[PDB]
Formats: structure tokens, C-alpha cells, sequence
């Protein structure tokens, strides 16, 4: 969770 | 046909100008079907042996509207808690002329219609070899049967809106018929939302100007600036809505529709 | 990796410019292959972390091909027989900017990249106060991860090439590489034809300038002395083919690629 | 609000259907002010919650329009003698389809809504797998928040207009409401020419039919048996001008406009 | 000029096929550059008196790029966390196909070439009225200067790869030429990978079938088998790269390049 | 034959 | 943060 | 005059 609370929305397309 | 609006008859090169209430629609996303219709219009109007020129705007909305999603796409979750810095008004400019000119130059194709793009500063109009140099560039694009579509380069401006460079364009082009199209059906004594207010049909520079009260780029004082200069000029100004597009065929029908500004109405005066 | 391209580890702002000769093929037509690799090149890199500025060219030959197309299709057959008028440059320009425009902006769109455009003039760049403007209006572009295309204004202006205002904007920016992508493997000792001609791989301005023997806008000369600029100015230089794109990733992974124009190369010298 | 139109506070998959009447304008040439101001109504009703479908049609005169350029671009200026060959049908569909794809697909994603094309044949509809596998389909697309696009595919046919094709899908995949886009403001009980004929609100199977006199694809005559058909299976049609994109949002917020089709009019009959 | 392709100066109308290893490109995205220099060798034998057809593929794989990021666009991100689930095939195919579609026309009208599209099923070739009206339309489409684009219909299946289509059009059309343009410089006796595989230049039916050792849509096996059934058939079959499109000249000037399928091998056989 | 000759190839287009 | 945590991206759009 | 009144429009696109 910490890493999607710290994530891109661009990132989370990207695998 | 009333005799107020006989130069209509012999009207050949035209300036319209489309202001950013009209090209942008909701959301600052591009008015698709207002858009459109104008360019119909315009396409229209050059088959049928008129020389155009349009001068545009609604290049800083878009390009706020584009960065604004580029900023949300790259942002991080946890930078949506606190408030976002307030974009760059160059940058807006700089993407937003991309956007408009790709998107013009996609439905003018559509309409079998050859566009060119002038992007003109205000310091650029302080030496006359720029001057003569544009009439005769614009006076082969014209030729060559192209309307031209100028507009203000914002992004590299060091900074007048785009209805002084109307005015600007259509006395040093001797164009016969300046038309500003704007949301709203022309020229009021007051403010349109009030029923005391009354549609002008004519503007009389002696006695119409006292009574106007004007609200608190440029809103409709640097408008009607503009028309007046154009007219002093030698250019008639028509102000009409720009939300129907017929409103242009009307205009070079003849019809009595919207405000007018020419120094020959102390003559036409009813 | 020889340690002459050591560089290539820590350059962040780069700068690419395309000629003339790469983004139009045959007929005036637009190169839509090569166009197209060196765009998917740039949106690769773009995603990497890099912060690129593109300075184009192309605008005058779409131009020609769009007006002619226009001329001949508004031509009547008995004018066919006699020849026809050699078509206005600016115009020629206006078109062609305006078209190249739309085609980058819609490849970028495919790409999923944010693209402006920014068209400055000669005469603009004799104020300080419009240079730290530029500054401080690419530098908010590149942050907000958008790709800078520009070029010269030639449909306004009154009178330096591409390859000049490239070293110009790469000098006054602080790029980190400038890149020209040009129809040629690299810089030679004398024309390509002829065997007798082999491939550079460093500039060295005291030795290899005499012995260069080039041929009779601004073909190499122009070039080598827009790279020399740069260079002396603090800014590396590499010549390498637009042809291929993946010269591009090359170049950026430190293999030895084209021409190189670095001041420490009095050091690096071999 | 009369009670007549009470269902529109609960439609909420809809389908809407546009005639050639309304996507082609002048010339065979794509109408795009109506067209655009369609697509931005769909996309305002897209996100707001709704599930729209959209049956297109304008393949067929695009298509002619594209292939009667080419013709004469290709022919010889002896050739425009003697009379052109009349051009094949299934071609001029085939281009039309692409052609038409491609221009709400670029306006679409103007808009930023994603579209997807379908194309379905008459003879396709004889397997109950078909069916039911086309229902999963648009289902999912429908849910992905995606806004289908179908029509017949003309160009592979051996041969039921896109009237019935509407309401055969509206049936099929149990739409709560059918719209008929047309250049009338809505059924008339004569031609619309004549000042004899006035505007009907509600259609009644029993009463309704008979005093209507029709004119000498399919006409209006096919227009009411499709709507009829759907109706009666459960479907409620409504019919209204698409001239003006602003009736979407009024049909959808129960106002009484244009030509309705309910089975349960008997009981709601004035 | 070895005689095995002197077949190569009387070829008048090919079939081209490109395979989705060739249209799609890193991510799901498509493949630009590639693409693009196809698109221009494919116009370039337009000009010069060919009639060409292609087969195209790619439509799935876009269309799942651009659901995806619609879902991702739509999703909370409390969904983020949970996985995704895998997204309808058909659906996928139905975007894709019109997102192709669209490139496909955009880059074709910058090249001046008019493009039509045709979606077939399998079950619609149970006909023979389909086939004989299929092979007129095709027929005239390329008398009309227009390069017809085929494929399956996936949105509409109720499921024979491109490659079987493509034999098939081939076959029905008496086509001369029949190009599979893979990601493989040709066929090989093993995998690529390997160093004991070398390069086949002819196919023996006869020999060359029991030596290849193939791996574990169709892949390679499928690819010889419709090259073999086209070939049997009568229509040489041509494998080659798709990554070079100077592949397509080069075979069409004879150059030995790529393998070949031909019947008359058994004499030809070296 | 005149009118042709004298026409231009956008007025073909035209009826 | 909760408002956030349950936004689809597209709402975060719209203000 | 002869080559021109048996050319295609397209051919007079390319010299
Ligand atoms: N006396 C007046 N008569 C008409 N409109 C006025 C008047 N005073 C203010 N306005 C307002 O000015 C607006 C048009 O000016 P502006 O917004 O600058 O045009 P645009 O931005 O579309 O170029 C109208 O929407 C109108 O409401
Ligand atoms: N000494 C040289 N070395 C390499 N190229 C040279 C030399 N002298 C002349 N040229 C020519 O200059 C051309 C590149 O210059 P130019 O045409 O101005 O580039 P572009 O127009 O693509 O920007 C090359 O095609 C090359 O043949
Ligand atoms: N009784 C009627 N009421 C209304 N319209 C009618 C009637 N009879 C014939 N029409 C004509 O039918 C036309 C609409 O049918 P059609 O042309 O098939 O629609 P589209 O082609 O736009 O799908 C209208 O333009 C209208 O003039
Ligand atoms: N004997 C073989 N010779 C060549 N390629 C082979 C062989 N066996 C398997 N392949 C593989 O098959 C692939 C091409 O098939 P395929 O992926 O179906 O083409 P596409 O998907 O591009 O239409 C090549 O990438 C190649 O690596
Ligand atoms: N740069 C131009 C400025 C135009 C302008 O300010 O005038 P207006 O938008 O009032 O017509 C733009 O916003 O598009
Ligand atoms: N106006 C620009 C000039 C660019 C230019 O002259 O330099 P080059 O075309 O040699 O790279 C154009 O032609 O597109
Ligand atoms: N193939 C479709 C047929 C559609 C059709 O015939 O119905 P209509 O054009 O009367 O709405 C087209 O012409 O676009
Ligand atoms: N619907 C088509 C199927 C094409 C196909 O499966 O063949 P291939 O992708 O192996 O060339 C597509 O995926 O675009
Ligand atoms: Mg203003
Ligand atoms: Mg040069
Ligand atoms: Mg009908
Ligand atoms: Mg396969």
C-alpha cells in the first residue's frame, strides 16, 4: 500500500 | 434590405475573429460543434469567391486544460492531498497554439480548404519593412486562394488582445468587413442580464456613448475599442453571436442582424 | 567505452534537431517512417527521465507541396500550357510550419506525449529581458514534462539557420548534448562521393580544420560552425544520421558514434 | 413535466440512431457542426452515468464523395468528354465506413471518450449463439464505460435498414430507451410541406395509423415500422430532430418533445 | 537475377500481410516508424501502376492498450491493491480495429492514397454469391485506384488467422504475389536463435518438410501452411522481414530475398 | 469542348 | 484521505 | 497541347 500511496498514476500503467 | 447595411453587396476580403467564449466549451475542452459549424461557414464563404482571414484564440485554455491532465497523470497520490501550483501562462499559450492550429488544420482538410498559420508579436509592428512585408505575404496567401489564421504569439511574447490585432490586421489590409463574433447577440446599452437593457442595431459614436454602462481579455470596452478603430480606420466592424454560425451568411446577406460601426452612419443616421 | 564519450553517463537536457533532408522524402513529402523513429525515439527517451527539445524544419518544403497541390488544383487547363509563377517563400513557410505542427502533435498524441510549439524570430533575441523569460518559461515546460518544438518564424519574419538557433537556444538553456541529425553517417575529411574521404570520430578545431576540403541552408559549413559554437561555449556536439533512429540510444549509452565537438578534447586528444 | 414522458427519470441504457440526413451535409461532405455538437452531447451523457449506443450511418455518401475525387483526379481531361460510369455501390460503402470510423474516433478522443466499431451483417442474426455472445460483448463494452458504434457492414453484403438494425439491437440487448435522430422535428400526420399536417406527441397504434399519409433508405414509412416493432417489444421510441444536439439533453430530462412509441399509451392516452 | 524470381517482372497485383509482431511495437503501442515506412513502399507501388492488398492485424493488442488505460483511468484507488481482472478479447478487437483504422486512413491520406476497409468472417465465405460479388467489388476497388484493407471480424466472431484469410483472398482473388511480412529475416530449418539454423532461399516440399523442427496467432506452422496451400493453389508465396520495408522493393525487383513458394520449384530446384 | 478547356480541374468537381 | 482513497482518477479531474 | 489534353490531372502533378 505504501508503494501505491507513493506511485505515479503514469507508474501504475507501467507494470 | 435597409440601406444601413448596403456595403454588403460589395464586401470581397473579410477579417472574422473568434473569441476564446466561443472556440472553448465546457470544461475548457474545445467546442466541437460551434467550431465546426464555423469553419463550415468559412469554407463556404471561400468557394464562393471571398478571401478570409481568421484570427483565432482559445490557444491558453487548451493548453490548460492539457497540462492540467499532465500534471494529474504524472502527479503522486500522496501530492493530491495538498494544492497544486498554478500553471505556467506561457507554457498554456505555447501548448494550447499546438493544439488549436492541428485541430483547425484537421477539419479545414475535411472541408478541402488549405490553412496557414501567422503568429505575429507587438513588438514585430514597430518597423514598416514588417508591415509592407506582411501585406504582400498576405496578399499571396490570399491569392493563392488560403485563409490565413493569425493569432498572438503568447508562449515567446515578453509581456493589446487579439481584438486590437483584428483591428490592426484589418486596416493595414484594407479588408472590407471586420465581423468579431462573441457569445453573446451584439452590442447593449447595459449589462445583457437585466431586461432594461435594449439590442443596438446601430452605433452612433456621438450619442451612443454616454449612456452605455459597461460591467466592472478586455471584455466588451476593449471591444468596442477596437471596432471604433477599425472604423475611424475606414473598415466597417459587425458585432454578432458567434453561437450560430449562420449569423456570417446573414451578416454577408445583407440582413439587419447584430451592431455596426462605420463613420458613414452620421449620414445613415435614422 | 572509450573514455572520449564518458559524457554520455550524466547528460540530462539534450537538444535534437532534425534537418530538412530527414523530415521530407520524396516529392516534398513528408518522411513518415523516418519521422515517425526518430518520434518514437524521443517519446522513449522522454519516459527515461529526460527532458529533450526538439528544433524542427520541414515547414517550407510541406509548404511548397500543399500550394502547388493548391495552385494546380485551382488552375485552368489552358494554363497548364503556359508556365507557372515560382510560389512566395513566407507563404511557402506559413503552410508548411502549420501542417508539420499538426503531424508532430498527432504522433505525439500516439505516443501519449505533451508537445508545444515555440516560434521565435531573430530580432527577438536582442532583448535580456526575452531571453530570461525563454529561460524561465522552457524551464517550466521541461519540468512539467513536455517536449519543446521550435523553430524559426519564417512566414513573419523580415529578413541563421536551424542549426544556429539550435547551438543558440542548446548555449542558453544549459542543454547538456546537442545533437544535429543530419542525411549523413557523420562530418568527413572531404565530400562523401569520393573514397579518398573517411569518417571523423573527434573534432579537433587546431588540427583537423585546415585539411576538411567541403563541397561549393548552410549545407556543412554552416553546420560545423553552429557546432564549434556550441561547443567553445561549454555544450557537446555530436553529428551522427537521422536515418537510423536507434542512433540516438546509441549515442546516449556512450557508444562511439559519429562526430563529436568538445572543448576537453585538447585533453582527450589521442 | 406531463406524465406521458415519466419514464425518462429511470432510462438508462439508451440507443441512438443517425440518419444520412444528419451526418452528411452539402456535397456528400461530412456535416461537421451537427455531427461534432452529437458527439459532444454523447460524451456529456456518457459522463454522467449513462450507457450509450450509438448506430451510425453516412458509409455509403462519404464513400462516393472520396471515390468521385479520386476518379477525377485519375481521369484524363479527354475523359471528361464522354459521361462517367455510375460507381459501385459496395466500394463507395466500403471507403465510407472507414472514412466516418476514423472521424468519430478523432473527435471521440477530443472529447476523451474510447469507441469501438461493430459491424454486423443480416445473415449473422440466424445463429441464437450470435445473439447471445453479442449481447456478452456489448455488455462488457458497455461497462468498460466504452460507447459502442455499429452499423451494417455494406461493403461485404450479398443483399432491413439501419432503422430496424436500431431497434433489432435496442430489443436485443433490452435498452431502456430508442432515439431516432432524423432532419424532421418529429412524425407528421402529412408531408411536413403543406400547413394541412401538424406535429403529433404521442403515437397511438390503433387511432394514429390510418389518417397518416405518407410521400411516394426506407424513407419515413420504414421509420415507423421499425419504431413500432420496437415499441411493441418493450423499447419505448422517440423521434426528433438532429439538427439540434440540445434535444438529447431535453428528451432526457422529460421534457415533452418530438414523436413517442409507448405500448402503454393506451392507458396514458389524453 | 537468379531465374528462381524471374517471376518478378510480370507480378501486377500482390497481398500483402502484416503480422501484429510488425504493427505493434513495445508496451502494446503501435509501431510508428515501422509502420510508417510500410505505409510509404506500400503507396510508392501504388504510383507505379500495382494494385496492392492488404491484410492487416494489430487490432486486438492496440485495442487492449486503450482499454486498459481507460480502466486504470476509471478505477478507485482502493482497486489498485486487488488485482485486475483480464479484460473481454473481443472488446479489445473491436477498439483496436477502429483505432488501426483510423491510423491507417490518416497516414494514407498523407501519402494521397484513398484506403477502404472490409471485415469478413469465416462464416460468410459458406457462399459462393459472397465469394463472386466479394471478387467484383475487390475487382473495381482496385480499378479505382484504392488499396483495399482486410481482416477479420473479432468484435463479431462467434469463434483460421490472417494468414489462412490471407491465402484465402489471395486464392479468390488470382492474385500474383502473396508477401508475409514476419519479424524473421525468413524461414529457418530450426529456431533463429540458435546458430545450426541457416537461412532457407527456396521451400521443397518434397525435402525441405521434414528437417525444420519448429517450436512448441498460429505461429510459424501455420504461417508454411497457408504459404504451402496459397502456393499449391498457384499464387507464389513470399516470406520475408517486415522490419526493412525496402524488403518489399527489393522482392519486387527480383532481388533474391526472402523464402519462396512455388510449385514450378520442382524444376527449379538447383 | 471550349468550356472544358476553360475550366478549372476544381470546377469539374462541381455539376 | 478517505475522499481520495475511494476517487477514480478521472473524478480527481473534475473538482 | 497534345500530351496535355491526354494527361491525368495526377500526371500534371509530377513534371
Ligand atoms: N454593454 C454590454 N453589452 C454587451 N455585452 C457586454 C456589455 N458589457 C459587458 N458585456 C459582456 O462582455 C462579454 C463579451 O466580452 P468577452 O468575454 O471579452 O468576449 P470573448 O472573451 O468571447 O472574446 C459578453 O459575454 C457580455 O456579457
Ligand atoms: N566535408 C563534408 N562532410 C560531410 N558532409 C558534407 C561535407 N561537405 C558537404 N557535405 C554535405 O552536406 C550535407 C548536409 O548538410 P545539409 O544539407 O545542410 O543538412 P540538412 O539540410 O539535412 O540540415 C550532406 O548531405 C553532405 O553530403
Ligand atoms: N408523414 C411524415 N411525417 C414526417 N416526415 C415525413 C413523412 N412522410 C415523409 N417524410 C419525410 O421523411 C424524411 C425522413 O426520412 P429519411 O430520409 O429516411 O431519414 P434519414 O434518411 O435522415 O434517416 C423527412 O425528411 C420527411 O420529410
Ligand atoms: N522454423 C522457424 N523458422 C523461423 N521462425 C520460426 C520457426 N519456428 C518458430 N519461429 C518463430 O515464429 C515467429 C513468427 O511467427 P508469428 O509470431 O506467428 O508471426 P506474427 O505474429 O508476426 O504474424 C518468429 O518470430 C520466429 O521466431
Ligand atoms: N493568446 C490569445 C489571447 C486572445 C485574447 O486574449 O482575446 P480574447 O480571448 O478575449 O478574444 C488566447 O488566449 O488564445
Ligand atoms: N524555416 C526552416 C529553416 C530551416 C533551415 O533552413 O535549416 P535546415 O533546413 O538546413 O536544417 C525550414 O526550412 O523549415
Ligand atoms: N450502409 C448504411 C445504410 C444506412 C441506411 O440505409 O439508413 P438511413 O441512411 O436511411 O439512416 C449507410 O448508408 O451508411
Ligand atoms: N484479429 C486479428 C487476428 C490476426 C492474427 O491472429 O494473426 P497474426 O496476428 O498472427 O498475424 C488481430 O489480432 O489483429
Ligand atoms: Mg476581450
Ligand atoms: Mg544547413
Ligand atoms: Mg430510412
Ligand atoms: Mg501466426
Amino acid at each position: 500500500y505504501r508503494q501505491l500511496v507513493n506511485s505515479s498514476f503514469a507508474d501504475l500503467q507501467k507494470p
